[PDB]
């Protein structure tokens, strides 16, 4: 087949899609598996004077693959607006609706030319791209699979279960991945005694992210 | 019919449900409608210490209704651990799994002598109470309205529109309603733009707590 597509979403926003997106394309190189690392829309940005963005660390991880590559390969609807896209958008640009066909478009054929394209999100699943499209809907769209990052603070159970809910009532191949901070041991009282009951009760575990490359690797790469 | 029951859960821990709670019964008691507040559950207390958690907080406000109510009246599993109830309990009372048909019981006896009797959750929809059940579930078993309370910042739309989901999926009346801060115009700028065109295309909308009051309570106290 041509590459694979796992789409990265999130609990939040600051959660850690675009660290552990990193982190994950980084052992997929590694690994031998080619994999690009896209962030098709970006808010709160200013690329006219800040250079650290997500799609910014993106472009310097890609360009270990290929030189070539610049910030509009990359990364195409970009707003200053802290928000959701569409109301960014609605601001910023309101000729302008982002346009999902096209993004699906240039998101798979980054397919010929790699092994796994990683595309992070903006802000959660639910969160609004057009009027009609979120961002889970944009996922299923690509039909990618999807790795939704979840925050290691107090709330993360139900955090998690809320997404759980959404993402089973939805035709995706999914997996919730628990960024684990190493200060953080408070997680394991509290938190990752449900995790484990849970996981004992349930057909799709929930991870904790930094134990779970190799696994995430394969997930990612299974199947068609 | 007997007095009418309004669950009130969160996005989130420290959201603002007792604030909330607290608010609204002060207001159906002012305009005549007598209100009783409930924190059946209750993690992270230690009353041989301390005399400010939920219960406390709602035994003071009942007591100008009930002068011989006790903390016990009105909460009925309390547990030190800062956690899921589910764990707190297996943790602290192995032996004592919460029992809901009871608290159903306990909680419906109580619409004897109020015309609305307000019942604070713990945590959030999610959370888990037993094996088999968590708040949401707990919700149903009591046949209470719903009332929803929403952080005021960055990802409220996301929080919110998880809890639709969820919410709309069961058998129950909801309303979700933002807990405002007027420090806080930064929502007006980001968040409100959506909360306004989500509410142009949905049948339940999304409103602001400190707006509502009104609303609210006919809300609570509507049909049977
Ligand atoms: C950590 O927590 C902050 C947010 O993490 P990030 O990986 O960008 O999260 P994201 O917003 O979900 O993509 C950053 O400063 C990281 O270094
Ligand atoms: C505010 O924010 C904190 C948490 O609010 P609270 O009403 O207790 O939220 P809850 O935990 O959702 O019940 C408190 O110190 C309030 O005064
Ligand atoms: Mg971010
Ligand atoms: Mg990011
Ligand atoms: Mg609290
Ligand atoms: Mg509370």
């Amino acid at each position: 087949f041509q590459g694979h597509m796992l789409f990265i979403s999130a609990t939040n926003t600051n959660a850690g899609k675009t660290t552990c997106a990193r982190l994950l394309a980084q052992y997929c190189n590694a690994c031998g598996v080619k994999t690009i690392l896209l962030k098709p829309i970006e808010t709160g940005v200013n690329d006219a004077i800040n250079h650290s963005s997500d799609a910014h660390l993106f472009l310097q991880d890609n360009r270990l693959l290929d030189r070539s590559l610049t910030l509009k390969d990359i990364s195409f609807y970009r707003y200053h607006k802290v928000s959701a896209p569409l109301i960014a958008q609605q601001e910023e640009d309101p000729n302008a609706p982002i346009d999902t066909d096209n993004l699906t478009q240039r998101l798979h054929n980054f397919t010929k030319t790699y092994d796994l394209v990683i595309v992070e999100g903006a802000g959660g699943l639910c969160v609004p791209i057009t009027l009609e499209e979120n961002m889970l809907d944009f996922a299923l769209k690509l039909k990618a699979k999807m790795l939704l990052i979840s925050h290691d603070n107090l709330g993360l159970i139900n955090d998690c279960l809320l997404n759980d809910f959404l993402l089973k009532s939805h035709q995706l191949d999914y997996k919730i991945a628990i960024n684990l901070k190493g200060n953080n041991t408070a997680f394991h009282s509290i938190s990752l005694p449900y995790i484990e009951l849970f996981n004992t009760r349930s057909n799709n575990p929930i991870v904790i992210f930094q134990q779970s490359l190799k696994v995430l690797m394969s997930f990612a790469l299974k199947g068609s």
